[PDB]
């Protein structure tokens, strides 16, 4: 299935996280509309934050995480989680090799901000 999608409501401010966990150098990219919003790029294996932004969630609400290590796009882990009927959480893990631990980038996405 599809990882990394999620339909935020329309025009609406979220903010976007990434943290490193590799050896690899992580870029990641935050699409709203399937148009390049953000990109952060680092290396970390100590949980460093390489980029935090708040965006716009457009008029189609359509965000999409994407990761990649030199090039080599990681398989995707996905989720989106509710508290209180409230509080948005959209979670991506990523696996650049083959320990399959899923942190080489973690993207948190959350929303309402203000
Ligand atoms: C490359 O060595 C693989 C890579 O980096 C490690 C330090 C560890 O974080 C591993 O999970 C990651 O896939
Ligand atoms: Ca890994
Ligand atoms: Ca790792």
């Amino acid at each position: 299935a599809t990882q990394g999608v999620f339909t935020l409501p329309a025009n609406t401010r979220f903010g976007v996280t990434a943290f490193a966990n590799s050896s690899g150098t992580q870029t990641v990219n935050v699409l709203v509309n399937n148009e390049t919003a953000a990109t952060f790029s680092g290396q970390s294996t100590n949980n460093a934050v390489i980029g935090t932004q708040v965006l716009n969630s457009g008029s189609s609400g359509k965000v999409q995480v994407q990761v990649s290590v030199n090039g080599r796009p990681s398989d995707l882990v996905s989720a989106q989680v509710i508290l209180t009927n409230e509080l948005n959480f959209a979670l991506v893990g990523s696996e650049d090799g083959t320990d399959n631990d899923y942190n080489d980038a973690v993207v948190v996405i959350n929303w309402p901000l203000g």
